[PDB]
């Protein structure tokens, strides 16, 4: 009798303990600072880490003693540890679950207030951001990181602009990739453009790398800096103007298209709405109720997409189909 | 380049998109309390359910199409929604999600304050009991619940008492099963105790099982309530006890063993502490960590449970492995 509940147990669980347990060890451990010190090919050394995230070190040990019996990490002696060889795919993993559970959770809670005055209800139940973005760069390493990556090193461009760089990872890693070519990171938060400055003086890029602190908006009046660029990058930025800046939005994108060298590209990285295939539908709900419902941001499809971006002048525009799913990258043509 | 990309981050990203929408819908429906109105063999009435929960009708219908989008749901005409035939298993597999995440949520976002402060953050950062027991059924459904039933109604008891009740829905299966037998509910909430008498009259069950408001740790002291049952149940309660309630947790447990009636057996649900097989390690570690870490409630291996329920007399325990990870049923004959 309990054999059989055994295996029909197992078989209805499937994956989801391993992968709540995950997410909440990695969302903890990455609130506290530990995360970023995970990586299989080195060890973190507890006495150093603790004095570094100001934590006490036994407790540091402890939550690192529970996450090498989860599995998630292999004690290499006593105070070192090392992420498991797959850590990379199940923190990736886990960024859906965090995203979902953890960066809207204001959603989750309090969606009763949003139904009855969504006014009052946007400014109270707000996000953290910090979550938000933590949770979009783990989905991102695996299923839309690499596939804009790729194709702006393989273009081969001699300028690339990033539309909401953050701490231009991205433009960092494209300039170690192309030799010669120069980038420009564009972010209205101080915080991230201070953080980025630093990095690009680590990454020794501060002649190559320049970073302004403005908004994607400041563009449809100011074009200059996208002057000559190869490829303009724009992850997933676009759907935040939208619905209330829709003419803002039009006049970057044609700005966008002007500005552009001879055979030059504008690639976007956005989500489409509400998708019916039985890979993407689940999380593609998820995607759209949350930006349609809860943040009233509009996502377009890619036929709306590309007539916009048609619109815009550019030539001709092409749809890939990302891992992310609802996620699509248009490249725009000039 | 892109078609790569895509079939490996598919790969990578798994089944965790899937799992992290379907885990944000039903805890965002369950708050609502939507998702107690939908089940595969019937529809919700949007017009009704929007009454009775005192919802906007609209909102209810946009919250409906979106997890119909999302494949959760199946519109059966204009206002009526069935759930997709797989929901229970879907609904199932939230529940560790939710637990991990939601439930434990205190937890994960003060780590450092129960590292700082034990006794500050256990008062200050609470979890929400509602989320803990909703979170905890739906694990159960599939993974828990359905072995501790068939082996209390496989015995064929006269008389079957439950420690730690709630709405007595056990044993209100239980008799509905067996027939002649009688149950006792032991539970100290009164809004518990309420919610279990009426449901008692609504099963037709009123003089078949009694009801007490009165705590796991009163039977250690008055135990008249015990005896001459043949099955006594304790799911997940005996760790809230520990450790600092030994002295009277062995007391419930011997007289547990001396009420029995002949050939009746103490059944005992209850978690073990860090388990290293590859099926149970990561689950069986958060349950573990969260317990031991930011609860103090002291989780006991097989041997432990063992010793302890032979020191309360009991001539033979049997240990079974639940679907559950790190979850054993022990089964103390008298
Ligand atoms: C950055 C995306 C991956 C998610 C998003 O658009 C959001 O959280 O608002
Ligand atoms: C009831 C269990 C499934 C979980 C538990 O022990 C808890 O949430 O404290
Ligand atoms: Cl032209
Ligand atoms: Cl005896
Ligand atoms: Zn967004
Ligand atoms: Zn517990």
């Amino acid at each position: 009798i309990a054999a059989q509940h055994l295996a029909d147990g197992i078989a209805a669980s499937g994956p989801a303990p391993d992968l709540a347990a995950a997410a909440a060890f990695l969302e903890m451990g990455d609130r506290l600072g530990v995360v970023a010190h995970l990586d299989p090919d080195r060890t973190l050394e507890t006495a150093e880490v603790a004095a570094a995230l100001d934590l006490p070190e036994p407790a540091l040990v402890r939550y690192l003693d529970a996450v090498e019996s989860a599995g998630l990490v292999i004690r290499e002696g006593e105070g070192r540890y090392r992420a498991c060889p797959d850590f990379d795919t199940i923190r990736h993993q886990a960024g859906y679950i965090s995203w979902t559970m953890n960066a809207n959770r204001p959603f989750i809670e309090n969606a009763r207030d949003f139904f009855t005055d969504w006014d009052k209800a946007a400014r109270t139940h707000v996000r953290d951001y910090r979550e938000v973005a933590v949770s979009s760069q783990w989905m991102g390493s695996h299923a839309f990181y690499p596939t804009a990556l790729a194709t702006i090193i393989d273009a081969a461009p001699r300028k690339v602009v990033d539309l909401g760089a953050g701490t231009c990872r991205l433009l960092i890693e494209v300039l170690g990739a192309v030799p010669g070519s120069t980038g420009v990171g564009l972010d209205f938060a101080a915080d991230a453009c201070r953080a980025a400055e630093q990095a690009v003086a680590q990454a020794g890029m501060t002649d190559r790398l320049t970073v302004v602190e403005r908004t994607i908006q400041s563009v449809a009046t100011d074009p200059g800096v996208l002057e000559g660029a190869d490829v303009i990058h724009a992850g997933f930025v676009f759907h935040d103007m939208l619905p209330e800046e829709e003419d803002v939005c039009d006049q970057v994108l044609a700005n966008c298209r002007e500005s552009l060298a001879p055979g030059g590209f504008l690639a976007i990285t956005d989500a489409v709405p509400y998708l019916r295939n039985d890979r993407e539908r689940r999380f593609s709900a998820a995607v759209s109720y949350y930006h349609g419902e809860f943040m009233r941001r509009r996502l377009q499809s890619e036929e709306e997409w590309v007539e916009r971006l048609r619109g815009a002048g550019f030539s001709d525009v092409r749809a890939l189909t990302l891992a992310f799913p609802t996620g699509r990258l248009f490249l725009a043509h000039r």
